[PDB]
């Protein structure tokens, strides 16, 4: 049962910007993200943290919000002008999804934005207006030694892939690379706006849930001192998989888990996707090197963990076996 | 300063630069320097022309070795979103008057309808859409190099009039990410991309037309040192010619090596995302010598001197402005 | 604890492991593993025996690969001081009633003069001063891979009485530089080692006399991951047994892949200096599971069960003591 | 003329351990060695500071000490045994050198030491007992991104080459490189102890002047982050020299100068010199590889700047041309 394709056109998607997640204790996670990881702090007060990679010049790719219950509040993605977020809102309410309009934004440093329960569940946001902040590239000075530098993606759990396909492509998503069985199904997709090979992911599972999160770093060697500081600090029991290399996406790959047990995924490498006919990489369900370029070890919590999702009161969604 | 009209037309959708086509004399030589030296990938060949990619590469190629009598660039090649955008380079050049050719069947093997111009500012541009894929070796590390180069970045060009070339870039589509100028207000230099990198193109003043480089990205730093390492084993090193360094314009990790004519390949890594629409222009005052060197690197010459010819469309030299 | 004498005349003076004398059942399919794939650099090959060596060494080889009707390992060699210690290492050994063979023209080629014994723990350990040298290859860069094996730097040993292995490598000169106790400061493993490493070799409790796994370091982190891609592009991945990971013990960053007839190979970058006369010993309590991954990766089986039988002076397997 | 060799063994060295450089400004002088290159405070008071870097368990590698002529006070050699503090006292003295013998050392967390003022005018230290502190090698915690693992070596500046080598050479240090003519004349050697390229180097030049110090890091892209970090900080003129890759060593180099002028090099990627019979590789004087091997333009200063020594009264040595 696919969404229908709107009659307006779908609202121009830059990237995937910033995702607002809802933990239990503001100052335990305060130190797993900026004590631990290195992100860097745009600003704060008792309640929330907004924080931002190296690379980034907008106002936060993280919005750490103090609550009851651990979910994810929020996936942001920034569109193109300040017309497209007239255009996402007219897009989801074409597709009778639940919509809210704030001039003044959800969250700081971000202005007129619209929030949507999309149609696989999740609460995703378009804005285009945001503060801009100093932009921490060449800030050598701050640079740690396992720096996060850019947010790339999210990675969604749902029940239905092809379903979930088929409306991110109407929304302007192209396919980098898929997980297909013989008769030409659709397992699991990597879907970009960006030029890299994802902003975000779907996942077959039970959902709509968050898998995961994800930073890249410069180098190798970056991620591999995530592992050795997490060692050190004698926390190794919160690193969940890798260090490995993924078959799909090729890229050098870690996923820790925060507090709350919310998955964070580093990594490096990745490759241009930006050509207008980009050739998809299709995996077979049964190639194991799809998930393993190397063979590492299945760690089970990688396919029955993943993190409850919002609505936009605030209450969790219901997770749809 | 005498601006390029902004044609009535709108300038052709460029996705990013794809090849260039360089003339070499001793098409053997070049071969061990681009192959056996700097491990590119050969899609095909021939006794006169030698088709290059690097590892990520699906289009058919990113440089095109030609036997000729005189080394110098015979196109920059951008790639264009497609077929009908190749028609609208084609009337957009016809209308400022530029000279254009167009084949159907391509001038280069591997690549379809193309249209080539003698740009505003002398150079050899090629606007193209359909091309042969060939396979993309991203993960075949069993041909891995250690000092691989895995993707075409960017050309830098060489012109006396770097403020009528930067609106002429910015009329074709090109936003600025990084410039360099004095406290007036004055452009002297200017990174500008349709992708989202820092740079396809970037305007060096100078005399020219010229060009100045063609660079290629490798995953880390060290698989640049390797290539020093390897060119210091194989006694080319002085064929080295700067680097390595890290450039302040662009936050570079780069290094320049000459070819056995003297044409300049950039080989760097690490870049950023300069994709947003607002992205925040940095721009670099002319006396801040961490522009060229964030290090203090110390300064070469001939880095500010020699620079290729290009060739117009009949396959001759343009003339230097000087 | 049966511990092995301690002879009344002194040990060799032993300068560190040197090379590993390796049977392998199908010699062509053995080549394609260590040179194909590993990039290990030939010295000299027949058809029967293979003589491969690290990028720095100048010895004459780290390893031979033998054909034989059995694979297992033949000799554990380390290099003495000098050519009198090769007389020191027979009379230490004599005295302590193990067979020995001594020949003046050496058991490898491109080894001289040579003493091999069937120590106290069964192993074939080989004790030699004179090699034939060849060219260093440190600095040929044109032949770098990028997974390169630069330096052979020690060997593991399953053996079922570790603390009488111990002592007896303590009296033959080697020191601790870690090791694994319980609260009642009983020994199950230990690291030890001559030359300025953590190890030249290390003794693992369990059956034996087995060969746990022989090393190789890397300039680098990135070179192993390298090789681990490479193994994935060829198909091969399920030959990487363990890793890649962070020892706690040695605090090597190491990957342990498996040849063609399941002899276990470790590489591995990152060591730190030993070379003190009072070099702290780090002692790990057993149930420290930091002790085997400082990240915590999943335990393999294989590593705990699994590794090679080893040859008597005769050429047949020594009994595996269960 | 050679330095007669002495009846009496030379002490058995070990490696180089520390080296104790008098600085004009101890404020300004940590900043450079603790807040711009990271190394670790063992102790410090108001007029000294001890430091060491991350795999170091001795009490310390460097020892920083005001005073009003920036000098090096000592070239300090850890040797193997308290008997062997004996045995370099007895052959300075058959050597009619100066010595002077303190049983509670000449810098904290030392013990019984000899300091001697050698036949090249150098201030030598032999020692043996040190106060063990924590080896930080697993404190990944603390590791900054340019982190400096391990002291090497030292490398002095000295008239006659040739008779500092012999005399080296006696002293029990073996050449594993050294450049020289086609007459078999050295112009420079590199010396060791410890089983790596060298403890100690004599480079031809006015002396006697300290040439440098130089730390190890784990890879390379520690040393690029040392040269990032000094330009966001706006102190690259501080760099002198690289990085490039010596022929002579293989190392992976760079020079940087301290507030006093006082040259650190900082390196990478060395090899294994232990055995007996080790090949000294032997370099021509007329090949420029032997400098750089990638051809790196001549940096002037590090050829006509070099630090004073002192001799045992706390004196500058005076420099012979
Ligand atoms: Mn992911
Ligand atoms: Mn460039
Ligand atoms: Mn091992
Ligand atoms: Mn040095």
């Amino acid at each position: 049962n696919f969404v229908p394709t709107p009659s307006v056109p779908a609202p121009d998607i830059v990237r995937c910007a910033y995702m607002e997640i809802v933990v239990t204790d503001l100052a335990k996670s305060r130190e797993f993200y900026v004590d631990v990881l290195g992100l860097h702090v745009t600003e704060e007060d008792e309640n929330t943290i907004y924080l931002r990679s190296l690379e980034e010049f907008i106002h936060h790719n993280l919005v750490l919000r103090q609550g009851p219950i651990a979910a994810v509040a929020a996936f942001a993605y920034r569109v193109k002008s300040p017309a497209e977020v007239d255009a996402a809102e007219a897009y989801y309410k074409e597709l009778g999804c639940r919509t809210e309009r704030r001039k003044e934004g959800f969250t700081k440093g971000i202005g007129d934005s619209v929030r949507v329960e999309d149609p696989l569940g999740f609460p995703y946001e378009f804005f285009y207006e945001t503060e801009h902040v100093e932009r921490l590239t060449q800030r050598y000075d701050l640079y740690s030694a396992g720096e996060l530098v850019r947010l790339d993606h999210f990675n969604q759990v749902t029940p239905d892939v092809p379903r979930g396909r088929a409306y991110l492509e109407d929304l302007g998503f192209r396919v980098s690379e898929d997980i297909k069985d013989s008769d030409g199904v659709t397992y699991a997709a990597w879907m970009h706006r960006k030029q890299t090979v994802h902003d975000t992911a779907l996942t077959g599972g039970n959902g709509p849930r968050m898998h995961h999160v994800a930073f890249a770093t410069h180098e190798k060697h970056n991620i591999i001192q995530i592992c050795d500081k997490m060692g050190a600090l004698r926390i190794s029991d919160r690193i969940e998989r890798g260090p490995g290399r993924h078959g799909v996406s090729n890229a050098f790959y870690l996923y820790i888990l925060d507090p709350d047990g919310h998955r964070i995924e580093i990594y490096t490498q990745d490759y241009y996707t930006g050509d207008p006919d980009n050739p998809t990489i299709t995996w077979d369900v049964h190639d194991n090197q799809r998930r393993d370029w190397w063979g590492n070890p299945v760690v089970p919590s990688w396919y029955t963990e993943a993190s409850l999702v919002l609505d936009l009161d605030g209450n969790p969604q219901p997770v749809i076996v």
